[PDB]
């Protein structure tokens, strides 16, 4: 009853249905998500509102099959899921230090090492006719790239090794899925989660021991989760944003990359321009520097214009705790409000043509969307990791676009799936040939 008064309804997502009552009742609309009645607010007020204020915390209850799954913990009360602000900005601030624009820049030696590997797997089956999983591969190379930038650990994931590590990373992601929507699958799940955990312990005993033989570590982002729980009473609080960081280091960006590939199979002209501009740009070049990247600039356009149409992380949730008016409507106090940069960025009040995929929306001379767009979200709990995976998904596409031409296989669709994240249905099986033929 104490939600009764506001506006709602008496390879498809849910996010989609959110879409069609945003349209149908306004910016204010009650919604069940994981389990809980919520309030999704689709007005650029709103989000600038509640986004760009740290009065504004995170719901933990939204948060919750992130902390533990099936009595399992999993990401626990690391950088994504802490929900106390002072608890939160101390971790961020220490661990802000590898994401320093000084930190990323050495990250590129191994962004180019991984996607010029992945070139030369793709350019070996590229005979216009074996069908190649684009999703899987780019998968693989996202955990590679992950596992050596951050932790300094080679899973070579694109030479087939790690299957089982694979195996708990899908079981993990099926288990966050089924907890917000039996005797096996518990079962399969718990001693994924359990698995995870123990490759965090082994790679940080792996570590220690390394620095007391007095080896040389590069400082990286393990770097940095160890000195946030310098003096700490466990290692549960380092297992949280190991496992955080594991995951969260990869899954995205494999996701965003599968989207980008998918969709420009049927751009044939903007493939055209991406491939023009990395030939003028880097020519033959086998490695991309630092300063090669700002000058992809149609590449970055089509990128951003990928993330409006196929965010993987589709929003965020904050707690209102006193009742308040947003829109003209009465929203009590305690309740989640839902943010989704993927219902605002379908929405024809914010895009004209919503679903034409459209890069001069991002040019130079364009009226940046105030407010509309957030794929890294906004305010202080910002994505930690957005210039990492701006960096490395230009890398990667920037070699793709170089050496290949994708074709995608007759049959295979352009629908998306909701497991953790928002990610293509089907594999993005494609046939290739090296550029030239
Ligand atoms: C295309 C790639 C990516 C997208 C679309 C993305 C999206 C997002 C979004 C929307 C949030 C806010 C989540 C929330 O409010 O609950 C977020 C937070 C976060 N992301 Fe990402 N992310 C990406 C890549 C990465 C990478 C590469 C890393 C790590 C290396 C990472 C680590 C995190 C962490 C730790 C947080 C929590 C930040 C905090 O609250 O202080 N993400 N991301
Ligand atoms: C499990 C998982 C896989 N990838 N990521 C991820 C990667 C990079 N940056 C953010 C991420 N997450 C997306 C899920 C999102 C969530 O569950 N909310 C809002 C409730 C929180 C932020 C989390």
């Amino acid at each position: 009853s104490r939600y009764e008064h506001i506006p709602g309804p008496p390879g498809r997502v849910l996010q989609d249905v959110f879409l069609d009552w945003a349209k149908k009742y306004g910016p204010v609309v009650r919604v069940n998500v994981f389990h809980k009645t919520s309030v999704i607010v689709t007005s650029p007020e709103s989000v600038k509102k509640f986004l760009m204020s740290t009065k504004y915390n995170k719901d933990s209850k939204m948060y919750r099959a992130l902390q533990t799954v099936f009595g399992e913990r999993l990401f626990g009360q690391g950088l994504v899921s802490e929900c106390n602000y002072e608890r939160w900005h101390k971790q961020r601030r220490v661990i802000d230090l590898a994401f320093s624009r000084s930190s990323l820049v050495s990250l590129m030696e191994t962004f180019n090492e991984k996607a010029e590997q992945l070139v030369e797997i793709l350019e070996a089956k590229a005979d216009g006719q074996t069908p190649v999983s684009m999703q899987d591969m780019l998968t693989y190379t996202a955990m590679d790239i992950l596992a050596k930038a951050a932790f300094g650990m080679e899973t070579s994931m694109l030479l087939g090794a790690q299957k089982p590590l694979s195996q708990a990373v899908k079981l993990m992601l099926e288990g966050i899925t089924a907890s917000r929507n039996k005797r096996k699958q518990l079962r399969e799940v718990r001693e994924s989660i359990r698995f995870l955990r123990q490759v965090g312990r082994d790679w940080v005993q792996r570590r220690r021991e390394a620095l007391k033989r007095g080896e040389e570590v590069p400082a990286d982002i393990l770097t940095q989760i160890l000195k946030a729980e310098e003096g700490a009473q466990d290692d549960e609080g380092l297992l949280d944003n190991f496992v955080t960081f594991f995951i969260a280091g990869h899954e995205t960006s494999a996701n965003h990359l599968a989207f980008t590939v998918m969709e420009l199979s049927r751009q044939p002209e903007i493939v055209a321009r991406l491939q023009a501009e990395v030939d003028e740009v880097i020519g033959s070049k086998r490695y991309l520097d630092f300063e090669d990247l700002g000058r992809l600039q149609y590449l970055s356009q089509v990128l951003k214009e990928s993330l409006r149409l196929y965010p993987p992380a589709w929003g965020t949730f904050r707690l209102l705790e006193e009742e308040t008016l947003i829109d003209g409507v009465r929203v009590p106090g305690n309740t989640p409000l839902l943010f989704s940069t993927y219902v605002m960025g379908r929405m024809d009040t914010y895009f004209e043509d919503p679903l034409t995929f459209n890069p001069d929306r991002f040019g130079p001379g364009a009226p940046k969307p105030r407010f509309t767009y957030f794929p890294f979200s906004l305010g202080h709990r910002s994505c930690i990791g957005q210039q990492f995976a701006q960096m490395e998904v230009k890398v990667v596409m920037a070699k793709l676009l170089q050496r290949l031409e994708f074709r995608l296989v007759p049959g295979q669709r352009f629908g998306l799936q909701e497991q953790a994240t928002l990610k293509p249905l089907d594999p993005v099986l494609c046939t290739l040939r090296p550029r030239g033929w």
